[PDB]
């Protein structure tokens, strides 16, 4: 039944305004909370997006990762146990 937390890992090519992008677009963060995140991130080298099901994590991990690559950035992004 354990749950995952989504993290993304901070990094010095990925624009903020794609984590921003991000965080709104598959982790439902409004602007604002997406900005926090983002910047806690920017601070902290790592931050959590979300936490979900192990399957829904899975698909938000791959999408993000699908996303950045797409927009040509090493936007990291992976799962631990919540």
């Amino acid at each position: 039944p354990s749950l995952y937390r989504v993290l993304i890992l901070n990094d010095d090519y990925t624009p903020m305004e794609f984590v921003v992008y991000v965080l709104e677009r598959f982790f439902n963060k409004s602007r604002e909370d997406a900005t926090r995140i983002m910047l806690h991130v920017h601070q902290n080298g790592v931050g959590v997006c979300g936490v979900y099901t192990y399957e829904v994590a899975e698909t938000k991990v791959a999408q993000v990762i699908d996303s950045a690559r797409r927009h040509q950035h090493p936007l990291q992004c992976t799962m631990e146990k919540d």
